[PDB]
């Protein structure tokens, strides 16, 4: 799939899943409207996804079945494209 090995970003996408999603083990497929019981909270964990990520994934997409394998994939795709120059893409765009 478009993910890398080693992601900082779903690294910390599997941590605050758990966290916001209000549930124990967060595996890296886990359908994230499925396993939280107070689903409101799949907002808050979108809107936390813009400080963290750089990148904010709405609830109607990300509660759509968008794991921490399949929102950070995206994240990764954002950190594909063109970053701040200060080398902050690792992966360097070919436009």
């Amino acid at each position: 799939g478009p993910m890398l090995m080693n992601s900082p970003l779903r690294t910390t996408v599997l941590d605050l899943a758990r966290t916001t999603l209000g549930s124990a083990d967060l595996t890296a497929h886990e359908p994230l409207a499925d396993r939280c019981e107070h689903p409101a909270l799949l907002d808050d964990l979108a809107t936390t996804l813009t400080a963290v990520f750089a990148v904010e994934i709405t609830g109607a997409d990300l509660a759509a079945g968008a794991t921490v394998a399949d929102v950070a994939a995206r994240m990764d795709d954002r950190r594909d494209a063109p970053r701040i120059p200060e080398l902050r893409a690792g992966l360097a765009p070919r436009d």
